[PDB]
């Protein structure tokens, strides 16, 4: 048993390692989307950038979660990073919609993780999430949603001019 | 025989002069395209500005090639510079496609020139091409590729508005 | 077929996607080592840092490889990121030795990739590697080796004072 | 007909296209002399440097001419750019003598062009020439004239020291 | 066997050591030429200064090569540095012609070394020569070639004035 | 004879030429040592660092000696530079001792040189020796002496930790 461990439950420890992988996954998904728009037949540099940043952000959440693990005394155990669902994300609107779902999912995962920490009376963990992931996911979803909304209302996905202008004005 | 000549094959010497003309040619095409967009009936400054820059760029590659010839003891032999294939390039999309094919042929020419250098066992020549040219072409083509894609997805050439916004946003 | 593709062979394309995963893998391995030293029972912040940077560097190679893919016209296809071998890396010396092998491996993979590009006459690819990965791997190995050497000669792994001082003076 | 054309005669438009070609030609010539001195057996950097600047100048002149065509409503028509009269320019004194002749020829047709505009009662065309070429050309001739005179009086071509010191003192 | 060794053939290893001597040799030659012009009966400070730089340059090339030897895992084996051919270099033109011959021989050696690395499928060793040596040599040669041309043309070595003036203007 | 020669004996001259070689030799010795510690199985940068500097220090001493020869009308006569009597230096301690001896010999050599100068009544040569060498060598030896002392009292060569710490705390 780690000398620093205190009030950190086994389920929580596992829950985290699990959350860690989901984050690494999310990062991989975003990495996949980024380079989809980098393709000469898609060509939307800002979508590409937007997503790559989104990618780097998730890998950062992953690492911060790993830090938490070591801080509490729990041991980290890595699992394969599943490959993303698709390989082709169609249009900018599809990618956004996809991302909106992914976030809503990761958020679902976090809320479950919070309930777990509440049933285990781990105030420190509940807080670490409330401040570092909860309000973050809420802002991410709301943004994604807005993009989805504007893209639909601009004529996308059928309209190629719409995504172009979106890549410029909103993501640029 | 030049006092500095060393391991520089005569076939190689001819290949470069050949390339020095292809480069000068491309420069001429790009110039033609430039001032095409400068017409009061075309009026797309940024396209014109763009192609003028490429015309100036190719012209330099032609010069770097000539410096190379001299460095290695070879002797430069210039030829006429054939007039560009067309006089009117129709639309910005059409011009971009025209350009994409051009840069593709020059790369083609370089890739051949490279095999020739290899066959003649001239590493310095192989290297000079790899660094100063090969990479550039690969990038140029990828950029022209992207431009062609965007203009398309926007509705060009039919949509006069697509070529306008592209000129402003992408090339401006 | 991608409009930008030219002289880019199918085997090469595959070879890359494969090299991409190996890089992502390497990054994961290094990520695993970093947080091993972050553990309160290992406690070597600089080893942790050293490795995390090494981790970020590899993920960067991965992305740059993905860029190449899109530049040449080849399509990217992601594969699961296998999980690292161990979970516990024992000592700083073990981690270094491990890393030395990993690099030597990734380098082996790159050299094979180079021979492939040579058999396919893709000067652009041979070069992209010669300049962005070859000389890089050689410097990485030589460094790792030096650390391994100093750690052995300082009394590690049996000596706990040796690794401590190494974390300070060399990695700090 | 161009929506902007006004008082621009067909003979003039043709004469301009003709003048454009001559300028691009002179440019080639200079480019030629430029890399002549860049040869290891001629080795006169400044002569090289000088003529290169001249080459760029004549090209800048061609572009201005084209810009004019578009402005007045005419239509540019490019023709092949014949190769320089020679490949080897012998000595500095010879090239200076060669240029002097070239600029005078160019100046010649320019005057012809001005005479034409005068007959076609096109005040604008005469004024454009009056300021952007007739003045440059007179100075150009006077300069080369001065150069030739100096080289002759110093010893060229009998003296190799003459060209060397003229390279450093006048052109450097 | 060095833990860092990989795809580094024993022939290459031995070739490198041999080349290391050749470089140190040139350094000694250039050092001999440097002080030759420092003699009161020769008195050409820039010639002296010029060659001293080449001597220092070559030693640097030597050192780099030794670092390569160590980075690849090979082992350095020094040999005697055979003194230069003469003690008197007659004239500046004589010295410049010799140095041209030397760089040309050192370049020839480098070419043989590059073929060996290729024949031994060692991309890293091939590329290392491509950048840090092969390109420098073609340049060194072309410069020497030029210095030799001017000195000739200025009337050397019969004319003492020529070298004095070359010393001040080119090398000064 | 040299117009500048004046009270510079024959034996003195030959002696300096002799000293010049010894200094060059010492330089080659340190060069050897330097790259020994640069080996991946020795890995002691600062030692590598330290000796490489001394190598240059000695080579400079050589050059100033050659400048002396020319300053006084003597003629320089370079000889082969024998390789070091060692390839592998075993340890930092052994190497430091080797250096110490080496320096004492060169000092011994300089002391004999100063003697010759006195028996030949040459105050300039004597003074030259005093201010530019005799004084450096003493300090040098004293420094090398101190280094040996520290390494020995630190537990060298059996303690790898000692040399490692000396490398960081004294040579760093
Ligand atoms: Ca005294
Ligand atoms: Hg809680
Ligand atoms: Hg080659
Ligand atoms: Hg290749
Ligand atoms: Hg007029
Ligand atoms: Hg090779
Ligand atoms: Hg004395
Ligand atoms: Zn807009
Ligand atoms: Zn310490």
């Amino acid at each position: 048993t780690s000398q620093v461990r205190q009030n950190y439950d086994q389920d929580s420890e596992a829950a985290i390692n699990r959350q860690i992988n989901l984050e690494l996954y999310a990062s991989y998904v975003y990495l996949s989307m980024s380079y989809y728009f980098d393709r000469d037949d898609v060509a939307l540099k800002n979508f590409a950038k937007y997503f790559l940043h989104q990618s780097h952000e998730e890998r950062c959440h992953a690492e911060k979660l790993m830090k938490l693990q070591n801080q509490r005394g729990g041991r980290i155990f890595l699992q394969d990073i599943k490959k993303p669902d698709r390989d082709d994300w169609e249009s900018g609107l599809n990618a956004m919609e996809a991302a909106l779902q992914l976030e809503k999912n990761v958020n679902q995962s976090l809320l479950e993780l919070h309930k777990l920490a509440t049933d285990k009376n781990d105030p420190h963990l509940c807080d670490f999430i409330e401040t570092h992931y909860l309000n973050c996911q809420v802002c991410a979803i709301k943004c994604l949603g807005d993009h989805v909304t504007n893209l639909r209302k601009m004529g996308a996905p059928e309209s190629g001019l719409a995504e172009y202008l979106f890549d410029k004005h909103t993501l640029g």
